[PDB]
């Protein structure tokens, strides 16, 4: 007899605009107004490095603003076009509004408005809808996923010593991260996080070494080898009194994409030398000998399918091995991938292939497999917190969202610790089993 | 004859928690729920170096824990005592919620509870009410400042040069300052062209590229005059004229190198200076540079020394209060009474409470000085500062570099707010600089 405000969940105004990432550059970010008033805001990531297969992030070019990364064009993209065919549609049909916007665009990698455009929008109707529906929006995905109610906190791996491209060269391996699967919380997980974090300043300062971060909040010192960005991440957490391997194990992103030239893996660091695939994947294999390193990302080129296939029958058995580059967030390249026996787990970006009906799909890929999805953050951040849910919503197991450091990273943290305090062991924080080969 | 939702606006829930801050450290967030279902939600910062007079932070000093940097002692204030005397007190009424709050308190600097704890129930109460009163928290803000109406978008100091406390650069901050812009848009887009030049200037010299706790280059260089020198170099490499487009401010943090009544600058021969000597030296600066804003130019104990510094200086220069005011009205207003500055830094929680902030600011307006509206080195994802900033038409806001998320949340906030607002909250430029 009378209708709530909930049932009244039809897109009545998008508005894109410009703001200003963690690194100092334009992303997009979009607010959906439904009609009960109803009101959701997102906004698109951005990768310091991109995967060649990344959906297009669409930029102005113009040299007279922000030295040409500005994104009017993917605002304006969001203000007429998108705005004018979602008018009037049912923000709770993620899928249906998804396909609305892949469909106008028309194009393969979204190049006509933008995958930082769809993004935006995207989120912020899922986050309108969450609203309309009464539930906070990891409630809302759970059942946008297919797997109502069904929730984990995920196991964060955290970057806190930068290397390669995207910090300041001596090492490179871009990340090494510490994973606390020794928590029986996330809080106490981040807790452990920080008390490491903290330490490693201490040691670092001890060596007369550099601690101001990179993009990701963690370290960027100038280290002697690849192998001793290890060592000192060893001292921090025995310094912290915590125990490596029970309490703590290491994970890395390579981004190999990065020191590939002529068939060829070249590390600046470690002598000057050139590996093969094989010679590289046997020095990757060492480094997990000496430590407990269970997680190895990008360890090859994106184009090295050969090399992949070779890695993952090597090391695939006792190492998660994860597709970023590799992958893209793509299920008709994640597809390829299972059917070749490359990878058993991908990095979840949704500005990789650019909607979250895309990215569930790639979720429940990897999950029907046996692979596991990491949510992971961009280089390039905001205040937005929206993968902390993601995790959330679909028990992903897994979270790379970056150092103890920086609220581009912490805020995050924060919101799964929100999170946590709202549900507690309706979502379990399973420790190091959510790992592939543990 | 139907009573709406918005006036139902008691206080019926009040929640305290543990979250983290940009440096890794745990600060306080509340949460405040009214009986017409409206919530606001806050945190604390948290400051590096702290002026000696601020309002406590409260931690546990728990060793095991955070590195003694808990705050569960606060938030157990948050929760218990101060939702206790909260429940059903009328949170439209700013000044009713924090006096209850600061006389519960009783001690000088909130040193029972912690100015954290008071800090996050204040922001957080003020939200609330704004939700009830159907208003965004600028025009909120405005309403409790008895200033109806009235906005500007403030004129930002970026800290893209940081030093003092690792390199040889004993002056804490160097800022840039968009004057020239028409809009806070612009000098937003000016602050990131400037800063991402900079990069390839350092990274040319071969200098490190990485950021401090405001997302600022710490490079080593060679004398405090350098890090001028190479900000020049990335204002023109940007295609910006320094003087008319982009003026200088600087953060001497002169507290930090002050022994034995000499001012001791380790780097420049490691020589030292009296108030007169170091007042000449940021003089000499100020001939060499477009310096227009100089903030605790001598130690915050200093009394004679800002006495001498501001008749010397003043007339010309905008002369700022950090650690020798900590947005305390007692202290400010024998400041103001003795010639001593003409230029206040506003920290909510060096004080602990919005209403003691707004007092802050008026006795400054009052008194022909400017107010500038800061973050401290710990942030949060939270963007008060940036409505506190217009709602008081402040004019001015120190809230970072352009990088980390924890300073572009602000900048975000005011260009978000700048949308809305347009020419109802002007960009003033330079002449919301005191001396200008
Ligand atoms: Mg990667
Ligand atoms: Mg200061």
């Amino acid at each position: 007899q009378q209708m709530g405000r909930g049932s009244m969940s039809k897109i009545v105004k998008i508005i894109g605009r410009e703001i200003i990432d963690s690194r100092g550059n334009p992303t997009v970010e979009a607010e959906v107004h439904l009609e009960g008033g109803f009101v959701g805001m997102a906004a698109a990531p951005s990768g310091a490095s991109t995967g060649s297969r990344e959906a297009l992030e669409l930029r102005d070019g113009d040299k007279s603003r922000f030295l040409g990364k500005g994104v009017t064009k993917a605002v304006a993209a969001v203000n007429g076009p998108i705005a004018q065919a979602l008018i009037g549609k049912d923000a709770k049909d993620q899928a249906g509004i998804d396909k609305i916007m892949i469909d106008l665009d028309g194009t393969e990698n979204k190049s006509k408005f933008g995958a930082n455009a769809i993004l935006a929008v995207s989120l912020a109707n899922a986050k309108a809808a969450a609203a309309a529906k009464g539930m906070p929006l990891y409630e809302h995905i759970a059942e946008l996923n297919g797997t109502p109610g069904k929730y984990s906190m995920p196991v964060p791996m955290m970057n806190i010593i930068n290397g390669g491209e995207h910090a300041d060269n001596n090492v490179d391996i871009q990340e090494f991260m510490i994973q606390p699967v020794g928590a029986k919380t996330v809080k106490e997980a981040i807790r452990m996080g920080s008390e490491v974090f903290h330490h490693l300043a201490k040691v670092l300062k001890a060596k007369g070494m550099n601690t101001a971060v990179g993009d990701e909040g963690g370290y960027a010192p100038n280290l002697g080898s690849n192998a001793e960005a290890l060592a000192v991440i060893a001292e921090a957490v025995k310094a912290a009194g915590y125990e490596l391997g029970k309490d703590i194990t290491l994970a890395m992103d390579c981004a190999a994409s990065e020191f590939y030239k002529d068939g060829k893996y070249v590390l600046a660091g470690e002598g000057n030398k050139a590996f093969t695939s094989e010679e590289f994947t046997h020095f990757l294999e060492e480094l997990t000998k000496q430590y407990p390193i269970v997680s190895i990302e990008d360890g090859l080129d994106e184009s090295d399918w050969d090399g992949f296939a070779y890695q993952t029958k090597v090391l695939g058995d006792k190492i998660q091995l994860v597709g970023d580059d590799l992958f893209v967030t793509n299920t008709k390249i994640l597809k390829e991938g299972i059917e070749k026996g490359i990878a058993n787990s991908i990095l979840i970006k949704f500005n990789q292939i650019g909607s979250l009906t895309e990215t569930l799909a790639a979720i429940k890929m990897a999950k029907d497999a046996g692979y596991t999805a990491v949510i992971s953050h961009r280089s390039g951040e905001t205040e937005d917190a929206t993968i902390a849910d993601l995790a959330v919503g679909t028990a992903a197991g897994q979270i790379k969202t970056g150092s103890m450091s920086r609220s581009d990273r912490v805020a995050k943290y924060n919101q799964l610790i929100r999170i946590e305090e709202a549900l507690g062991e309706k979502a379990p924080y399973n420790g190091r089993k959510e790992i592939k080969g543990q």
